[PDB]
């Protein structure tokens, strides 16, 4: 237990810090939808001071990934927050963002296996980001981490993720996918 206790609390402090940073600087999570309020990108410190939480975030869901997926089934308003988050922030973090989203749905012996009850957790993380992302949001997730990413383990992770959240799903939101993607199709060009 204690170790549960521990980890939640740092858990909940970290993400307490998070959004108060990015409030400093104009980006305001209302009910469940990202919002900024100036297109100019963040500085040097912010990023650092990102960077340190989700830094220490990472860690503890590698290491011990049950006590993640819990989190982010108390709270809801988690997942889908690092996943609007992922838009704003530069390509210097996204590695992290992604790392965390995976972890959390993916799953810890699917990243083991691929470095050589948590299936129901995995399963329902997946029904709740299903429902809480709409459209526009996953067509921009899959065009700016599948096509636009200049580095190839971003673009590995991505395929990863997205296949994992495709097969966590259930048939309806299966079909929806496959026609995002096949509506991605066409600009194929534009990315060689």
């Amino acid at each position: 237990k204690y170790r549960q206790l521990r980890d939640l609390h740092t858990l909940d402090s970290h993400v307490r810090g998070i959004k108060k940073l990015l409030e400093e600087q104009g980006i305001f999570l209302r009910a469940s939808v990202v919002t900024a309020s100036s297109g100019s990108a963040l500085q040097y410190d912010t990023l650092i001071s990102l960077m340190e939480h989700l830094k220490a975030c990472a860690e503890i869901a590698a290491q011990r990934t049950i006590n993640w997926q819990k989190f982010c089934i108390k709270d809801d308003s988690v997942l889908y927050f690092l996943l609007q988050v992922s838009f704003l922030v530069d390509e210097g973090v996204s590695p992290v963002l992604l790392q965390l989203l995976s972890c959390a749905l993916c799953g810890s012996k699917v990243l083991a296996a691929l470095a050589a009850q948590e299936d129901q957790l995995c399963t329902a993380l997946v029904n709740q980001l299903n429902k809480f992302a709409d459209k526009e949001t996953l067509i921009q997730f899959l065009r700016c981490f599948l096509l636009e990413s200049n580095s190839s383990s971003v673009r590995w992770q991505a395929h990863c993720l997205t296949l994992h959240i495709y097969r966590n799903s259930s048939k309806s939101q299966q079909e929806l996918l496959l026609d995002l993607m096949w509506s991605i199709w066409p600009e194929l060009p534009a990315y060689g």
